[PDB]
């Protein structure tokens, strides 16, 4: 199965700035689709950012349009959040998440902390 590696993360002042990074292991111009959720206590996981196997097409959150950019660099598998105007509400756990097939569930990285103080 594909496996998912994060890097990035960690604490950051409000206004600041953070580069979240997730990796297809061993992968070369993998095919999934690639993003991240974020979870705080008590809640679902939530759709932050999403990019297609080309790059060509994202998702965005509305809660984070025009502060966080999702891209991808193809050859590696690899794909960055850009996280920029950092509030305090977006502190939570970042999973890099892929798609189980067409199905709807998905493949999980170990999830990063994000704690903006």
């Amino acid at each position: 199965q594909v496996k998912l590696e994060e890097s990035g993360g960690g604490l950051v002042q409000a206004g600041g700035s953070l580069r979240l990074s997730c990796a297809a292991s061993g992968r070369t111009y993998s095919t999934y689709a690639m993003g991240w959720f974020r979870q705080t206590p008590g809640k679902e996981r939530e759709l932050v950012a999403a990019i297609n196997w080309s790059g060509g097409n994202t998702h965005y959150a509305d809660s984070v349009k025009g502060r966080f950019t999702i891209s991808r660099d193809n050859a590696k598998s690899t794909v960055y959040l850009q996280m920029n105007s950092l509030k305090p509400e977006d502190t939570a756990v970042y999973y890099c998440a892929a798609p189980k097939g067409h199905t709807g569930d998905h493949y999980w990285g170990p999830g990063t902390q994000v704690t903006v103080s």
